[PDB]
């Protein structure tokens, strides 16, 4: 059985920075370091950091006075930030710079009382954080997930309207939502394309290339990782069987029995060690040397803040 690896796969720049922020804080200040929300959506990373003394909380009211609190890479609402700010907490912010860029646009529209529409999935923390930058009652901030949601939305002033997106969406589905927004609201303003980041775009392109060759695709990533679920969905829509797995224990032998080509990729929050263990289990089940596919080169790095070197 041949094993192909997607390229790029695995950690993006925002995840590598966020994990280093929690590790460096643990190193500088000792346990406990409080973290608002799982720092990235990956059980192995999160379990690791917990066992080293990070404590993951959903609400600032769970954190003690005098503590160090880190916001997760997915970002937080102004309400959460202000609630931390008014408490006796030392705060470090691991929000990815590419999420912060969208937050600033939302805040600018709020200041103007001009309405804004976010394309994203209800309840996800990045959506809570982004919708949470808008606060002007004169204006409005609306969430749409699909074309049908666009078809039902009505706004106060469709002449002064902009749109933003979640950074980890399906490139193809978001394209359809934007086409709907422009047909319903011809004066709507947005970025040239969307706010989907380089890493989500790149991993989706790499999985499309992988699934062209492979009969079965394994995506390493946790169940609550949105971007990892998009990679599995992409391969499934191409007619391949595709499974989202946390680690090599999750592989069922029936999934690869008599499969001639199996592909492996990893979401933006999954460490490479998990991919190595998956490759080792596929070898136990018959596969040969893993072959990396040629892929778009990534070169962006985001540094930790100097207070945490
Ligand atoms: C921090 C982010 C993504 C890195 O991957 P993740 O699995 O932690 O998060 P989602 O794909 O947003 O669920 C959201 S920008
Ligand atoms: S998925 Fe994109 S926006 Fe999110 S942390 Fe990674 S680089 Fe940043």
């Amino acid at each position: 059985m041949q094993i192909l690896l997607a390229n790029p796969r695995g950690f993006c720049a925002g995840v590598d920075r966020a994990i280093s922020i929690v590790e460096n804080a643990l190193a500088i200040y000792g346990a406990p370091i409080y973290v608002r929300h799982e720092v990235v959506h990956n059980r192995y990373v999160v379990d690791s950091l917990r066992e080293r003394g990070a404590i993951f909380i959903e609400q600032i009211s769970e954190v003690p006075d005098g503590a160090i609190l880190i916001f997760s890479a997915h970002g937080v609402s102004q309400a959460v930030r202000n609630e931390a700010k008014s408490r006796d907490l030392t705060v470090f912010d691991a929000t990815c710079p590419l999420v912060t860029k969208v937050h600033m646009e939302v805040a600018r529209a709020s200041r103007r009382g001009e309405e804004s529409i976010l394309i994203g999935h209800a309840g996800h923390p990045e959506v809570e954080g982004t919708m949470g930058q808008y606060s002007n009652p004169e204006g409005g901030m609306y969430l749409v997930e699909s074309p049908d949601d666009v078809w039902k939305l009505t706004v106060k002033n469709e002449e002064k309207l902009s749109f933003m997106t979640q950074t980890t969406l399906s490139v193809d589905d978001t394209s359809d939502v934007i086409d709907a927004l422009r047909k319903r609201f011809p004066k709507i303003v947005g970025p040239r394309k969307d706010d989907i980041c380089y890493a989500t775009t790149n991993r989706q392109e790499a999985v499309r290339a992988l699934a062209e060759q492979a009969e079965v695709v394994l995506v390493v990533g946790s169940k609550n990782s949105s971007n990892s679920n998009r990679l599995a969905e992409l391969a499934q829509r191409m007619g391949k069987r595709a499974f989202l797995i946390d680690d090599a224990k999750d592989i069922q032998e029936e999934w690869v029995k008599e499969v001639k080509c199996v592909g492996v990729t990893a979401g933006a929050s999954a460490p490479d060690i998990l991919v190595q263990n998956v490759v080792a289990r596929l070898q136990q089940l018959g596969g040969g040397e893993a072959i990396p596919l040629e892929g778009r080169e990534e070169n962006i790095v985001f540094e930790v803040p100097k207070e945490l070197r």
